[PDB]
């Protein structure tokens, strides 16, 4: 693209490389995706307009040679680095509060025009220097669909994956990314993955494990989707107390609600901004390395 000079290769998407570029004009340094159907397209296009402080803004979308570029505002890291780089103390719970928060706030606003992300990870929740957080990638795996494996052949994880998906539901909602950021919730305050399945059975069992495998008393219709086998083990429900402490009661409390299985009595984003947990948020700055 004429426009634009790459400084550095950030990345690799589940599309196509991300890179850190300047826009040989505007003066202006972006991320630039490398990604045709009309489809994808006019879906694309409806993202430009869905702007919030916690969803990384898409500047542009650039359709060229049958090459598809998407042009989105620059944030200087993600929370999986972050995360890495604050194993050895834990990101304190306040900034911890304050990211699920604004991560809430983020899917409220998409969720109430219809927009689901479904692909939340670490690795798309983006950090700045001033305490924000925010969501990129929202609205491509509609888009594009979400692949078994990247561009570059390495794995799509399965760790935030909802098991309504997993168990083959066609028409899910927008349940699963709440489900996905309560699993991300759960990583950060105990320094490791909730459900790190390496198959979709291994993930949907790691699931079954800690949360008790689903039946129809806690879900209602459970035993009749696509991928159900009335022959998966019937494993008991663990305590809370015992999967992320030392998270306290409210935390515990709301934790519960974003993993609850059936989507439909999954708390939204909307009311989990009303939780109690949220009652003293605050906005700390991280220490960023940059
Ligand atoms: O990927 C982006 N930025 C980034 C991520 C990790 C490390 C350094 C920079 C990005 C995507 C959209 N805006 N920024």
């Amino acid at each position: 693209m004429e426009n634009f000079q790459k400084v550095e290769k950030i990345g690799e998407g589940t599309y196509g490389v991300v890179y850190k570029a300047r826009n040989k004009l505007t003066g202006e340094v972006v991320a630039l995706k490398k990604i045709v159907p009309s489809t994808a397209i006019r879906e694309i296009s409806l993202l430009k307009e869905l702007n919030h402080p916690n969803i990384v803004k898409l500047l542009d979308v650039i359709h060229t040679e049958n090459k598809l570029y998407l042009v989105f505002e620059f944030l200087h890291q993600d929370l999986k680095k972050f995360m890495d780089a604050s194993a050895l103390t834990g990101i304190p719970l306040p900034l911890i509060k304050s990211y699920l928060f604004q991560l809430l706030q983020g899917l409220a606003f998409c969720h109430s025009h219809r927009v689901l992300h479904r692909d939340l990870k670490p690795q798309n929740l983006l950090i700045n220097t001033e305490g924000a957080i925010k969501l990129a990638d929202f609205g491509l795996a509609r888009a594009f669909g979400v692949p078994v494996r990247t561009y570059t052949h390495e794995v799509v994880t399965l760790w935030y994956r909802a098991p309504e998906i997993l168990l083959g539901c066609k028409y899910y909602s927008t349940a699963v990314d709440i489900w996905s950021l309560g699993c991300i919730f759960a990583e950060m305050v105990t320094r490791r993955a909730l459900f790190p399945g390496d198959s979709e059975i291994d993930q949907l069992f790691r699931i079954f494990r800690t949360l008790g495998t689903p039946d129809e008393v806690v879900w209602p219709g459970v035993t009749s989707m696509p991928d159900y086998k009335p022959s998966f083990p019937k494993w008991a429900r663990q305590d809370f107390s015992k999967v992320v402490p030392p998270l306290d009661e409210d935390g515990r409390s709301l934790l519960s609600q974003m993993l609850h299985y059936d989507p439909n009595k999954r708390i939204s984003a909307k009311a989990a901004l009303a939780h109690p947990f949220f009652q003293d948020v605050t906005k700390p700055v991280p220490h960023l390395r940059l």
